[PDB]
């Protein structure tokens, strides 16, 4: 029948371009799923760089703590040993 | 009144492919909003230590001027045994 099929071939139209939009749409949030991962990897090495930084940091830093009480009780004791 | 029948089957495949699509888009949703969270973590994470880092340094520098001074009071009282 020439209208059923009309109708039919129309909706073919109708389907097709929803489809390619859906389509456009999922690679659109594919990119941009890529795109975050591209930056979540940026940011994860900028923390482990700073972490290495502050960890080398706290160490130095924590070696003097030693040493400044160690220093700083010899110069008690040469200040006790002569009064 | 013969490639209607291929027609429906096309048409019915096309509908199908359209679902499919719709539940792609469903489940990136979910998964780009999981991922912000994580970059967004990441990066509160990474200003938290930053400051941690600075806040080393700093207290770092202020020890070494006091070590400076209290070794250089101390050799002159073991220079002088």
């Amino acid at each position: 029948v020439e209208e059923k099929y009309k109708k039919a071939m129309v909706s073919n139209a109708q389907l097709d371009n929803e489809k390619t939009n859906f389509m456009y749409q999922v690679d659109t949030l594919k990119d941009m799923l890529l795109e975050l991962e591209e930056q979540l990897a940026e940011s994860r090495r900028q923390y482990e760089e700073k972490n290495k930084e502050f960890e080398r940091e706290k160490h130095a830093h924590s070696i003097l703590q030693f040493q400044f009480a160690e220093v700083k009780e010899a110069l008690k004791q040469r200040e006790e040993m002569l009064e």
